[PDB]
């Protein structure tokens, strides 16, 4: 009965005590510089200490355009595509997040409430601004030039700094975690004119002759040390630590003009957010190829059937700007989509135009029970 | 004072409603028309659950048919696509009755930044003004047609978490009335030298500008699946018996270097005040004002400030300045509440006063249905 | 006969409502259009309180594009700016369904003088036709543009003090429908020799006349803040369950010196009758009629009168004569009520009958919703 | 509790008895002929007899235009401006009406339901018509000519012939009433071209050389004699006789284009009618300088927000014609404006055009308690 109500209360209290008694630490775990032509997949081994909240991954790169005459220009995702995929496994080898660099980046932005680690432009005469180039990439790389890029990703375990749901307790020696990073290479980073720019960093007539010179990464692990001890050992939020907070993405196809394309939510998960990217056969449009988007439950009842601009309006309230062309976001944080609470639910897109090889790339943020 | 009990209960009921019901935003009406034929519409909301507000989307195409002269956006621009709004609840009681520009400025004050705007940053990832949510061409050249988009949020409930002012509409069949008066060919275009206050574009080609058409879509935001208890629906009675309204007014009689005082009425709890100094058609960036203040009779000013310092307080609220001649005052944490008519007034001591000068006031307030 | 009790209660409730509620007249819709594109509109009234009626303001600009010929007002003139009106209440029941000219003549009969007219007097103080409330140029010369203004009152309630026929609209969300069909380029202008009955102007330049545009504004008159009692709303149940309607019809088959009888239906309590003798497009001042009367089968005529004496009775009601060929009959104090279809008829014995002659009838009546 | 309900009933009964038992009388009180160049203010002393209902004031005048060549023409108010102001004080020296001749005249018209004491034009062949020139003034007075004018004003104490609210009981010897009449003179009666015609009788290029030759007035007092006596002395409607029925006017400035100009009702009074004159800097327009007029209560809720022609339509139903240019009327007789019954109320004018020195001249008709 009220056995869980007491469980919930115990969890929250334990969380509050851990946060007040422990001290946060962020420390470098590993750094490596390489040429992706040699190797692009790396398995980083996080340190086993206290409760792990997440990882901040710094990525830098140098790209050279050796085309004789043509330039290349940033794609809509640009440096967010420096990391193609990220996968994390905890000490019990349970997989948490497994998604694309672009999806992880869009969630980082959604959680910040503004473009992740960006520098806002203001009229201040004091010289604040893009001083440190935290996330940066040249808009174009001309024939014969070399550009430098910097990108950051936050790989979460814990939901936030104050909500430890999804965090990982790593104090078991001989049982390691694994943070796998799959980086871009010359094949994924450069798209020829007319090719699909989805996974690319630069696109243009000089693409065939573009090459990475090097990529470097530094992984910083954020955790809580000096865990509080009481009468039974460590005071720990048991629900928080046995819940997985994950990001995952998938691709759905089968769109036809003026027909509702419905992507069912894969039940049992508590979906906090949904990102839908309309890759219209390599074309990414600013809503003009869509009639409306919606979230619908078993009853054909729509809770937010909106035209594209109005849908975008809701997103502007969340991140203070629009996501790139063809990228749509839906916040369900306060009331997560959870089938079994109200029948099957689906994310809906009714397309106005559908090109060949059209598809919806879905990105989800969700909570689910461990084991 | 059984009030503590009433408030305690109200707040608990509000939380149960927010926790148990489910939010819905739904289109209730769309229409396209030519301002030459009509510009006043009465939208009928759906009578379902607890209504929180209405999101009104307005799009328009404006053609500059002048032979050689262009026109440029006024300071309010697309915010003048809707001239006025009035809302009547199922009990025939009015809530908001104000201008489109005042409604828009409050939307901005409540968001803490220009309403539904896209902030500019150094991000290399292509975030930005991708969807043109609120948009209008800076100028429309002779012979050109410009496309505009504007959004307004007409609030009933104070916010997503504070249901004060919300309307219970699952109630009687009696209809709600959301009245909208749109800009027309007579209000949208101002000739050079004319007052641009209510206009969208001003310039030498104004006389030959016209609307090709205007379209609006109203979305209703409400809470459905209301929680039921012993006695029935669990409802925040104080929230639902309180009105959260925006209203505007105009005052004249300004004289150089003399305090011009606009009295606040009693009974109303004023959350914010906006004062626009329409200096005979000229809108200046504080240079025509000595100071502004809020004053209580026999207790002097609580914030007598020079225009720039007054603007500094506003920058802390919306992260920028409101347009020229528009002044904002936040009293949300401690609402102006006189108890005696005029115990408190809004003050403007003008430096220069042109012919036909006046202050256009805008208010946000709470008041009991009584 | 528990009727005495019902009527006694109804009347008491009516008085409480009039005493306790507050009258409101409010704009519900305005629109400007070109008759070349459309001329039929369905206005949606607000569903609030007890609705008494609608004041419809119509303005129009008419251009005579003829090269050299003018046109002049017909006898009905601006009263033909609205060709027809139909009202449906929230329960899908129709009330008034009649022509604009008949509606206007009833507006006049109820006022006791030409509707919204300005009476001429010797006063040296400058009262007079200052505001041109109902107005139209006597002629519009070739190449000229004339401006017209017309007002119509569409009644639901019988009067400001008698709520019989009024509509309770705070009720269901179900919408009211006020349908208006305006004059157009095909009905407003009559060529010389053509029937001017439904036209606004007639003359040699008619073929080249056209509307520059027409605009209308509908104002809704209702009672708000309805009084509540033990069982709830204190309401005059008889008043609200009775229909007060105006309706028109056409009858033909007239023959010189023979009684032409238009039977009244049963069930309806006819308050007034208007008969227009459209003598094949000619409208005469009684010279084509021997007499008019109202007759009951097997009880002869109750008022068989020569045309001038019939007109004399009308002069006592509206202080002047209705236009040529228009005849009025007041039966307000003792409404025509047959109980058997045709027990009573309206009679016209014509002196001269032209080709295509007919009587256009107009009625004001009360009838139960049954 | 129902102490007033019984008071109201007692009052009405007393009123009914007084009306049925007493006999109405109208008798001359005073007549005087003078040149306003000598004196223009007169304090008339009404006779103290029975219940006084009001005064009918007959005013005649002769005006000469001695300009060498130019004429003058009647202003919109014309002879209504023969009396500039009227003030009445009762035996206790309590002031009742205090207003302008033009406002008093407009109320006389509103109460009659047609231009006060006018002769209606009809097709009658019998010679009815303007036979007696009860209220009359030549449309123009040519250079070298003399015109004759006649004007009548009814100064009310009682509301009407059947409603004695506001009447005055004057049966106290040694305590007199005062009816002060302030007449026009050469300065107020003639306006030059371009000057404000508000208070003037004639305006034109010959104005500077116009002069009154004389003005004459005759005041008739209307009262009820032979007051009914019962068991307690005179049977008198106590509420009627302790209520003041007054007319007053004032000027309000501060108008600006397209902004609502609100004139608040000065609470506690029961306002029966309101007259608003838009003196637009000396220009009087037929509604073209106004967007709308209205009466609004604390709630920004308008009970009759109307465009000028529709507002005029309501007035045509009341007086069978329009008031002069720029004069607007509002009837609240059956439901008097009374703050404390429904919050503050205001009369509203939203001007389309505002000239220099624009202002609203407000005229009120109201009931208020004595003492």
């Amino acid at each position: 009965a009220l056995r869980n109500q007491q469980a919930m209360a115990a969890n929250l209290q334990a969380r509050q005590i851990v946060l007040q008694q422990s001290y946060p630490v962020i420390q470098q775990v590993e750094t490596q510089t390489f040429d992706p032509a040699n190797r692009s997949v790396f398995d980083v081994t996080p340190a086993n200490v206290g409760i792990v909240k997440g990882f901040l991954v710094k990525v830098t790169a140098a790209i050279t355009n050796n085309h004789a005459t043509e330039a290349v220009a940033l794609t809509d995702f640009g440096p967010a595509n420096l990391v193609q995929r990220v996968i994390y496994y905890d000490p019990d080898n349970q997989r948490h997040t497994e998604t694309s660099g672009w999806h992880l980046h869009f969630v980082n932005t959604a959680k910040q409430g503004a473009p992740f680690l960006s520098s806002m432009v203001t009229d201040s005469p004091i010289k604040y601004g893009d001083v440190m180039n935290v996330i940066d990439a040249p808009a174009t790389i001309a024939a014969g030039a070399t550009g430098e890029l910097t990108m950051y990703y936050w790989v979460p375990l814990a939901y936030s700094e104050t909500d430890l749901t999804g965090a990982v307790l790593a104090n078991v020696p001989q049982s390691k975690q694994r943070l796998k990073l799959e980086f871009a290479n010359n094949n994924t980073a450069f798209a020829a004119v007319g090719a699909n720019p989805l996974e690319a960093i630069y696109q243009g007539a000089g693409a065939a002759d573009c090459e990475f010179e090097e990529i470097s990464y530094t992984v910083y692990q954020s955790y809580l040390d000096q865990l509080p001890v009481g009468q039974n050992g460590y005071i720990l939020p048991l629900i928080d630590l046995s819940t997985l907070y994950n990001l995952e993405n998938s691709a759905q196809a089968g769109l036809t003009p003026n027909v509702d394309f419905v992507v069912q939510y894969a039940n049992l998960y508590r979906y906090l957010s949904t990102i839908a990217v309309f890759d219209n056969g390599g074309s990414f449009n600013a809503g003009t190829d869509i009639n409306y988007l919606s979230q619908r439950t078993a009853n054909f009842s729509d809770t937010r059937k909106l035209d594209p601009k109005t849908w975008a309006a809701q997103t502007r309230r969340r991140i203070a700007t629009d996501f790139p062309k063809g990228v749509y976001y839906c916040d369900n944080r306060d009331k997560p989509i959870y089938t079994l609470q109200y029948g099957n639910v689906g994310f809906v897109v009714n397309p106005k135009t559908v090109n060949q090889n059209a598809r919806l790339l879905m990105g989800y943020e969700y909570f689910t029970s461990r084991t």
